[PDB]
């Protein structure tokens, strides 16, 4: 089944600093990343409702490349 939010706020980010933060960082088991402009915004789907819930907790609020964090789930 799919767990999916989406991060806002994120002004410019590399997709690879993204994926740092999600997977390296926070050891959030992610399926799928949609963030197809490199800035703003990105779409996350997590293996467990339990990381979703985590990234939920975690991200907003989070200071990241100057950006303080939201994220609100998705459908
Ligand atoms: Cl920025
Ligand atoms: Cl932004
Ligand atoms: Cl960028
Ligand atoms: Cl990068
Ligand atoms: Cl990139
Ligand atoms: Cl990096
Ligand atoms: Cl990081
Ligand atoms: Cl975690
Ligand atoms: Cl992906
Ligand atoms: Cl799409
Ligand atoms: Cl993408
Ligand atoms: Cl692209
Ligand atoms: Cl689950
Ligand atoms: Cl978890
Ligand atoms: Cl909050
Ligand atoms: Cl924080
Ligand atoms: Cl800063
Ligand atoms: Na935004
Ligand atoms: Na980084
Ligand atoms: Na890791
Ligand atoms: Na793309
Ligand atoms: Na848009
Ligand atoms: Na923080
Ligand atoms: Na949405």
């Amino acid at each position: 089944e799919i767990f999916k939010v989406e991060v806002k706020n994120m002004g410019y980010f590399g997709i690879g600093e993204f994926k740092k933060l999600l997977r390296n960082t926070l050891k959030f088991d992610v399926t799928k990343i949609k963030a197809p402009t490199r800035k703003e915004f990105a779409f996350v789907c997590f293996r467990s409702q339990e990381d979703q819930q985590r990234a939920l907790e975690i991200l907003n609020g989070y200071k990241w490349k100057g950006k303080v964090l939201k994220a609100h789930v998705a459908k």
